[PDB]
């Protein structure tokens, strides 16, 4: 307590026990004053597929939601080679060592001093009464590398909009406005700190395993089935073949591949692709309220070998990539692609539809015909694999509250949660400048420029499924690149910039289907 | 207590119970020095319907007396549609996190 | 009990408590003799999208299934402005003051 | 219990104890089916001072509110000669011996049978959640004479109306519709009966006394006052007279007469009155929502001797008077006038205004002038007598619920009550006629014609103020008319019709002011 005593210690490490496992991380953050201490309306213009109505807020927030915040590339390797599953259990969050500083500008020379009596105010929203913007995969998370310092993102949300005149951006009567000072919050000077705990509800483990067998291939090859079918109508009579004799396509099966839809496929070799100035009209789209949104990412369908889809699968970038775009003759060295190909056993590939069905009735005169089905939705007796969790990808998402939802696993991958971890919101308390001597009822426009900084820490408790497999031969495992290099993998370069070489999927160890 | 520890927390909300109801609000204020540390006589001029004699004081005051201080437009809606009457009972006032600055 | 004493009272009202809520309703009904004391087969004719086979019965039935039976337009207003959800819990049914008349 | 046993006994009598007093009465009533088992809207036409919007209801009600229900002319005499005050305390109400009968009409010959299984249903409204029509001095009360049989009045109320087009009779959005089957009520066959009890809140006694002194006359005539006033300005100097020397108008006083307003006065001798085809334009009126209502009755102001006012004071009629009008060269023999003349001591007479006040400033040149005040409202130091309760008049009224009210004594006289006795409402339960064999979802139009009858009883407990007065000489008292007559007073005539000779005020015994 007091000005001269620290309110916490630095905890970053990983504790590997048999069943649970406990990861600790702590980072240094910097919080400005957004919107100059004001709420503001924000809206679009004209009628179009992108139109919005919402509010911007003078509040920041802590987003730890991404995986590589909590795990190092070694721990991640250590995780995914030895284990069939993981799910979260508890988390513990703490802020401490708050310090607030004021910025005085004389000419072009800034003078930054240390204001001891200023406060910051923070609250966690445990009832989910605010609009929930986490799990939408925005920026502003902890950095991957513990030694970086980051700036907290601004909070904002956008509500219903409605049509009028030529502008769809008008506010509908039910557009909601939330004031965040109408929430009880804890005001912190430099001495005092902040903590709370949270506990996840039980969710199914994420499967870390790649299947050992295809669906159509589940059987004994050595013995034929006892089931009979109609092979041939020739000769004015019916002929029943018996399923067997190593002819697989004719076998009866209890299970059928998962749902999906056909998606446009772009070859990774740029000379083989049609020269489109941009890919929109070719995208898979779903429409809502009379405006079209790209469908991304789709169902976990893998593409053909050597091909990809736009937004159909996740992609990341290095820290060397800046700006909104990158280009190269092949996939750029900065962009990090992901692959769902481990799912092709159960799931459906994107380069063709789901199958074929009968197109007509027949008679002696007319021949039978079939048609192809490019899209397949859910049926009874249908199995599939959900999208994989990566090291750079999101962890959870909030299941929206609706009368119904089906298999609520987030399409970007993760753990769907009814009651996700609470949003944590923080603000610099406004300090007004010298008021005039005569009284005025108007708002106080002029304040003192100031910001704040301090450490945070996050402690997650993960539960993991131990792996017992009696297969004789060795398995694929994650291994650091086998090559010599000018820069080591997942390490800092000469200039001091941390660089992630790959997105590391969780699926290596095989498991019987 | 001390320079480096806050003396209070931010409380603004509304608690709706069956019979009582409890509204909390908190705001940030700024106090100058009025009359340069002096009491002063103030008075009008001439004979007219507006004439006065009084004093101006180097003191400020907190006026919460108006309704919409305590209620949000949603709580007010929630109040007036469901109910035939309201009267006050108790109030609780607090100041904290005082900081004084020189110019 | 007996010819000259009523077997029940008229209950129609609505009781609004904090969590549960209890609605009462009572009505007067008239029951004829259907099918002149007979079961009867009923069926359609020809091949078509509307064709049927079934039986008609000399029995009546009480259908309260619709909402506005139980709620008045004021209670319904009072319900839907203040609340995010409703589900049923219990029901209680009673017949009384039976009287049979010959023509 | 059962068909063959009575559910009650006949109780009518009066029990005179020292302090409380207890009056019992019971009557026989007949209840039809109003509106053929239907609620109905009722409304006026056009724009005018009389316009309405409301509903008529298939329910009857018991109104005992009038005095002479509970008291006989002998008990009333016995009451008002011996006592200075009375107020109610408790009441007890009971229904019993219900019997319901059906009416079959074949040709022009009615056949009335006795339906044993039919029910009536009754409830008392103790929360005053219905529109309260008692205390508006309608008909349909118990008869004055215990042996008469009466028919219960129909229940109905009328709500807000509002303007549109040329019709002010449209329903405003807030016009309320009350369904009386939405109240729990007790269903009664012939065997079972009904009872409930009620207790009045404490109200001030009604003063049964006429004052012994005028206001201006309260003093000692034998000694002059010590107070001095300016009598005369003559002779360029001020002259102060002393109050006394048997000159009363100059005395100082602590109290001043009650409020009132000037009212038009019509001489009881028809030849002396201006020939108006009707009295409206001459009436005292107050206006509400842009429509004019006669002001009746006004403040308890007495008129000149030999004069009266329209509606300024209460008036009644015999049972010989039928139809809506009666006429005679003088006040008709049927009409029963009331007189407030006992109040002229404290109150104000209606034949002139309240007084005079100074109309101008003065100087040596200009003379002083005054003007007359025809209307006086309430001031500090103002005393008055409330209107008297008669034998034929109402007992109580319901104080409307408002943010403010002043001296809530009803202007027709009575006891103003916050929580008056509950309205009692009764209906014949509908019995449908033979339904068709095929099903129809429309309402059941045809019912069985039936009505019902049975005894009721009412028991009031009155508290009365004993009289102690040391005056030496005898007092005015009520006395039966001293004359021989063809028919005795308050008695039945040859044809069997009960006739009330007078309205008997409560004020005889004197009391010092
Ligand atoms: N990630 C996640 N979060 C929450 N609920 C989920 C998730 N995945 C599936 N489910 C649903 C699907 C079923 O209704 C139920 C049991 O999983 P069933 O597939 O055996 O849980
Ligand atoms: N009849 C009746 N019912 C109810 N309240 C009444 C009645 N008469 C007067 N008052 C009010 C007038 C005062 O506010 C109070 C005490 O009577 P104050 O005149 O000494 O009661």
């Amino acid at each position: 307590d007091g000005v001269g005593q620290s309110s916490g210690n630095w905890h970053c490490d990983s504790v590997w026990m048999g069943d649970r496992v406990l990861t600790k991380s702590t980072r240094t953050w910097s919080l400005p004053t957004y919107n100059n201490h004001l709420y503001k309306q924000i809206n679009g213009s004209g009628t179009g597929d992108a139109v919005y109505f919402g509010y911007s807020t003078p509040w920041g927030y802590f987003d730890f939601n991404r995986f590589h915040c909590h795990f190092s590339p070694r721990d991640w390797q250590r995780l995914v080679n030895n284990h069939w599953g993981i799910r979260p259990r508890r988390l513990n969050f703490k802020l401490f060592n708050i310090q607030v500083k004021e910025v005085t500008t004389t000419d072009g020379t800034k003078t930054i001093a240390n204001n001891l009596t200023s406060t910051v105010q923070v609250f966690a929203d445990t009832e989910h009464q605010l609009p929930y913007i986490l799990g939408s995969a925005h920026e502003g998370c902890m950095p991957p590398f513990p030694a970086d310092v980051f700036m907290l993102p601004q909070y904002g949300y956008l509500t219903l909009n409605g049509p009028g005149s030529n502008n769809n951006n008008l506010s509908t009567p039910s557009s909601a406005f939330y004031c965040l000072e109408y929430f009880p919050s804890q005001m912190l000077r430099t001495g005092n700190n902040f903590v709370f705990t949270y506990e996840f509800e039980k969710v199914p483990f994420h499967s870390m395993f790649m299947h050992n067998q295809a669906l159509d291939r589940l059987m004994n090859p050595l013995v034929d089935q006892y089931l009979w079918y109609l092979d041939a109508t020739s000769g004015n009579n019916l002929t029943f073949r018996k399923a067997g004799a190593k002819n697989f396509p004719e076998y009866f099966r209890n299970w059928i591949p998962g749902p999906g839809c056909r998606n446009q496929q772009w070859n990774k070799v740029g000379t083989k692709n049609n020269p489109q100035t941009g890919t929109w009209a070719s995208a898979n789209k779903w429409r809502l309220q009379g405006r079209l949104n790209k469908y991304a990412p789709g169902q976990p369908n893998a593409p053909a070998e050597g091909f990809l889809t736009n937004a159909g699968d996740l992609a990341f970038a290095n820290a060397k990539a800046t700006g909104a775009t990158t280009a190269a003759g092949t996939v750029p060295a900065d962009i990090l692609l992901t692959s769902e190909s481990e799912t092709t056993t159960t799931n459906m590939m994107s380069n063709n539809g789901w199958g074929a069905i009968a197109s007509n009735n027949q008679n002696a005169s007319v021949a039978p015909t079939v048609q192809y089905e490019d899209s397949a939705h859910v049926l009874p007796g249908m199995v599939w694999q959900d999208r994989d969790i990566y090291l750079q990808g999101p962890i959870w998402a909030k299941i929206p509250e609706t009368d119904g939802h089906f298999h609520p696993s987030p399409l970007m991958g993760g753990f769907g949660l009814k009651n996700p971890p609470p949003q944590i919101l923080i603000k610099n308390t406004p300090v007004p400048a010298d008021p005039p001597t005569q009284f005025s009822s108007q708002k106080i426009n002029s304040f003192i420029t100031q910001y704040s900084t301090g450490q945070m820490t996050v402690e997650i408790e993960w539960e993991l499924r131990k792996e017992n497999s009696k297969r004789w031969n060795p398995e694929i495992q994650y291994t650091a690149n086998f090559n010599n290099s000018a820069n080591a993998q997942f390490s800092v370069n000469n200039n001091g910039l941390y660089i992630e070489d790959r997105t590391i999927g969780t699926r290596y160890l095989t498991h019987t289907l």
